[PDB]
């Protein structure tokens, strides 16, 4: 089997990208973040508080004809952003681009965090990191992935994330009318549960290419692209005017700037992230300071390949018996 779906930006800043996904019978159709940093597939339900529900689409299990009470089993996540959200589970069917899980287990949030409160276009995360970080108990339950691996023409899922556009997550295949170039693969640790890469180097803009080695994750559910101090140091003291503020939390830069692009080896090839996509606008509505979309993982304790990355590339998560990732232009 296969699936594919369109993933669409949020906003104007691509500050998250939301796929439809099918749960229950009839289907209900929330539109989720997914998130290969995480690992629990979690929505706004019937369940959830009813002052933390502002606009969201909710998944009624009552209304399902498949929904099944999975019998003791809560939930419980804290993201990276300090957001966080709980509840109790469900097991239910699931389709996401034609692809269908059943017995997937649907997490029902009784409890979000302001964040997911205020953000009207986000109805719950579908993780697609490894299944040891879900945070089901007493027994920890699988991702929508990992549920259909074995049934899957290829064990591999791709990212292909659209600047300013919508872009596709396939399962199952790789498209290959969708990249330009080879795929260039490279390993992954998967001893933190996340699909941990070492990046070969950079180059700031047309800059000579700095070889070093960058571990770090590659994250869809994270808007911007966090890397080393001294890396983050180097890109914007290209930039005139750029400096990193304490008051706003991290780089900011005239809006009147033209931004150099930034590249992140993956090993001896080289994806290109223009510019344009580091510019997250005006800090505030009409300030003509800018929010960089490269900053500082300095006290994070991980570096983050999150949008601003991956969006620049055709991203292979290959779920073989031994994991890898690859990247190729686009």
């Amino acid at each position: 089997s296969t699936g594919s779906a369109t993933t669409t930006p949020i906003d104007s800043l691509d500050d998250a990208y939301i796929t439809p996904v099918q749960i229950g019978t009839p289907a209900q159709t929330l539109n989720l973040d997914f998130d290969t940093g995480s690992s629990d597939l979690w929505v706004f339900s019937s369940e959830t508080t009813a002052s933390e529900v502002d606009g969201q689409t909710i998944y009624t299990p009552s209304k399902s004809t498949t929904a099944k009470l999975l019998s003791g089993a809560t939930w419980s996540i804290s993201y990276g952003d300090g957001s966080s959200s709980s509840g109790d589970v469900y097991t239910d069917t699931v389709s996401v681009g034609g692809l269908t899980v059943t017995g997937q287990a649907v997490e029902s949030a009784k409890k979000v965090s302001s964040s997911f409160t205020e953000d009207s276009t986000i109805d719950g995360l579908l993780g697609l990191a490894f299944s040891t970080l879900n945070t089901v108990s007493p027994t920890q339950q699988k991702t929508f992935f990992d549920n259909a691996k074995a049934s899957l023409d290829s064990p591999v899922f791709t990212a292909d994330l659209g600047y300013h556009a919508p872009g596709t997550y396939n399962f199952g295949f790789i498209d290959t009318t969708a990249y330009t170039g080879s795929i260039t693969y490279t390993a992954v640790s998967t001893k933190q549960g996340f699909w941990e890469w070492t990046s070969t180097g950079y180059a700031v803009g047309s800059g000579t290419f700095k070889s070093t080695s960058i571990d770090g994750i590659a994250d869809t559910g994270t808007t911007l692209l966090y890397l080393p101090a001294t890396v983050v140091s180097a890109y914007w003291a290209q930039v005139s005017g750029a400096k990193s503020s304490s008051s706003v939390g991290g780089y900011v830069f005239p809006c009147s700037a033209t931004l150099p692009s930034f590249t992140f080896g993956v090993g001896s090839a080289r994806i290109v992230i223009p510019g344009d996509y580091i510019d997250f606008g005006p800090i505030s509505t009409g300030s003509s300071s800018c929010f960089g979309g490269i900053q500082s993982s300095a006290g994070i304790g991980i570096n983050i390949f999150g949008d601003v990355a991956l969006k620049a590339a055709f991203v292979v998560f290959n779920g073989a018996t031994t994991p890898t990732l690859g990247f190729a232009s686009k």
